[PDB]
């Protein structure tokens, strides 16, 4: 009766296994060489550094040397300018990334701050630059966002073909639902991207052969709305912790559904991990 | 109960007496100020020069001053960039582009050619900083590309609101399906978009309140595929023999319109739809450039 689990805490210790190999690798053809993150995050709240901290778990487990700048509240969106211009300049760093959102008691504009971003060490692939060749079907030279990505993954963990496939993206926002269907569209499906002016969601969402929900609203797909055999990728984050999609509806009518936790979550980590490591082997050319 | 016909010859052309209007405007209200445009040419293509000399037209009409710079086949690339710097870094000059095809007798990287265009510049609206801006909803202040531009303008004139209603895109490519995407999204459509890979085309394309095709597959979508009542909008310049017209041949869109004008409620005809709202686009982006730069 139920969909095949889409594992994403196993196929993320794959390809952390994968990683951490290939970084030996590196390390043995170039000693010395390390592959190097930095993170800068703006503020302290909980949830940020609870995600930075598994980041830096990871990337020490893989055998890159990962750096954390906390910057205080009392931030201005110049001196963020100040640090991103110094990771740019600084050869050590191969990719870096800032935590969203920023916690500053000033305004600071998150995209002028992103797009300060030298793009080659856009590991997070939030620059215009980076999106505006994903959106155009540039895939060749070009950072992808940690989230899509790992969506992707997953979605070809189960060996369906995605060309030709009618493809559901909920969501359209920077860090997930427009990338995806960016992913989806040059992968050759056929997308129809939904958000929070979207008629007849149900309707909509019925559609998809691939669905993949990236709302931030606990349980909202309900499994009636499935289509029978959908593969179900399920990106939210809600506080127990539960996705965008009721899943124990959503489990009996798809073929193969992401649980939450340790579904897209895991797979993340991993992306940004990867996108770290070709940095790090660009850098080397 | 036929469509009405979405008249692009008309429209553009009340868009360019506005724009007029607007910049003698903008000269009263700061005097000395000259919105500007410059055209970068490579060679000497009789094609590329019959566009560059409409849009100069154009832009004198309106009261834009428009620059044509026009680069020997002898040209490099390593000079091609050094113009591009130096409209970049003129300060007079609002809004530049390059035409295309380059024609050299060197290789020349158009990509790199065209990205080398300053974001804030870039009339035509292909620099990849650009694309990313309006795909993530920057719409304020990127620029969109003409064809796309002119369409989402013609859905306008329907007074039809786009939100929440269910769009269908026949095309992804930089110039027009990609970017008609991201306006119908950021104007609140539902939006699908659909390619050479899709399966069941006519009925994906049967789903759209809002229909835009832009394939170059000559009357492709067919009057039964579309929804009832829908916009339709057809971006096709496609070239067919006819020794009954003036010059030989008739132009025809990617919809067969005969069929496709008895099912929609609004509908634009080849030729004289989406092709004659271009030139006024460009115009139109022309004088945001300007607007931007006066700060
Ligand atoms: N695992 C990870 O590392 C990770 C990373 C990023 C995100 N996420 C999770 O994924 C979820 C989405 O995050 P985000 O950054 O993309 O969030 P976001 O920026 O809040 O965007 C939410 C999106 O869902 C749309 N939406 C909201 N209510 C909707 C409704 N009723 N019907 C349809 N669409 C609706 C919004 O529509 P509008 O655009 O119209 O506002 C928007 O496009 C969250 O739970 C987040 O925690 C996880
Ligand atoms: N000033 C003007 O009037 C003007 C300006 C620009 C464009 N246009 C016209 O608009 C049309 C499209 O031009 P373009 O620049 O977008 O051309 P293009 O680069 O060739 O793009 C064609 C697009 O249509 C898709 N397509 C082709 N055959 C298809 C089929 N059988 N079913 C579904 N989709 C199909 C292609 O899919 P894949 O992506 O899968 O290849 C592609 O995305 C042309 O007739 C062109 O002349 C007019």
């Amino acid at each position: 009766a139920p969909a095949e689990i889409l594992n994403g805490k196993e196929i993320s210790a794959q390809i952390r296994a994968r990683l951490k190999n290939q970084v030996t690798q590196l390390k043995e053809q170039v000693p010395g060489f390390t592959p190097r993150l930095a993170i800068l995050q703006v503020g302290n709240r909980d949830d940020s550094n609870l995600y930075i901290n598994v980041k830096l778990k990871a990337a020490e487990e893989i055998g890159i040397k990962a750096t954390h700048i906390k910057l205080p509240r009392t931030t201005t969106e110049s001196e963020v300018m100040k640090y991103i211009t110094s990771l740019n300049e600084d050869s050590t760093v191969h990719g870096f990334l800032v935590q969203l959102p920023l916690d500053s008691e000033n305004s600071i504009n998150t995209e002028e701050v992103i797009n300060a971003i030298a793009p080659e060490k856009d590991v997070d692939g939030l620059t215009s630059i980076n999106a505006g060749r994903l959106a155009r079907g540039d895939l060749n030279d070009c950072f992808i966002p940690c989230t899509p990505k790992g969506c992707l993954e997953l979605i070809k963990e189960t060996g369906v073909p995605i060309a030709g496939r009618h493809a559901v993206v909920v969501g359209r926002s920077k860090i997930v639902g427009a990338p995806m269907h960016d992913l989806l569209l040059w992968n050759n499906a056929t997308v129809t991207t939904c958000h929070s002016k979207t008629a007849h969601l149900d309707e909509e969402v019925n559609k998809g052969d691939i669905l993949v929900v990236a709302t931030g609203q606990p349980e909202m797909v309900k499994g009636e709305w499935i289509k029978p055999g959908a593969i179900v990728i399920d990106c939210g984050i809600n506080y127990k912790v539960v996705g965008d999609v009721a899943y124990d509806e959503a489990k009996e009518r798809a073929s193969f559904i992401t649980p939450v936790p340790g579904g897209v979550g895991p797979m993340t980590v991993a992306m940004l991990m990867q996108s770290t490591v070709e940095s790090a082997k660009r850098f080397l050319e």
